[PDB]
């Protein structure tokens, strides 16, 4: 979750 | 009164900011497509078309903002977000708009070329002739130029905005008409919001000039550019940019828009 | 608002 | 393309799950 909150939408696109 | 249509060959048309961008800053697809189609059919007929477009800044905001949101931490997407630099926007929006124009005109069998001139380089002497030579050659080649003020690199008391660019350009090119395509359907005796005004067919000084309300631009600059463009040749016409057929009926001799003619005292 | 943030979609963050 | 569209239209929490 911390990852999901300090990450950039683009990052979500990359595994 | 509008009788020059039997002579007009070289035409300069300007599309403002509220004619190219609709909702959200994206392109107004139908409006731009219709205007491009009419310009293409005008070019095919034999007229020489000069285009001075605008609206790159909005496209700018759009794509740049998107990129912002794309590369921004989810939580960080709530904290204050910087405002996109005006110059930075221009550098993206001009490219986007020029590419869209190129694709439409390649679909419409017309070839266009990019021509960016900064307004502070117009005091030079060699440019005064080089611009006239290059535009003459490209018009003889049946190629529609798309002039625009270069905002990516540049440097108020004086407003030398897009209207001034179009006016002084048509002063240089020795054109015939400088059509000002805008959201409104012409001049008005005050704001168009209320119902105590009237559409003005012809612009005579000592009947409407210092008797009407004039308000990065606005009609307080539109009128000041149009008067200077008018005196020195080149009658100008202001017409609504929404209507797709407006150019045709303007050039067919019909009575559409407002005239700023140097010999308007006769009419 | 963070609660709302979590609910919204990147699409919505825009507009 | 479809994955991009799915990610563009999803809830943060959904992105988590
Ligand atoms: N007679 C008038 N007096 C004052 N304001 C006017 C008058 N007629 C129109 N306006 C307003 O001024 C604005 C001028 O827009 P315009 O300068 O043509 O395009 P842009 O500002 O988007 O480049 C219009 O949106 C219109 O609402
Ligand atoms: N590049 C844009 C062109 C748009 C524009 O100039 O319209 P105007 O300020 O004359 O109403 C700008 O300089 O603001």
């Amino acid at each position: 979750y911390r990852q999901l909150v300090n990450s950039s939408f683009a990052d979500l696109q990359k595994p």
